[PDB]
């Protein structure tokens, strides 16, 4: 992601 969820 990272702050991909």
């Amino acid at each position: 992601x990272p702050g991909c969820k």
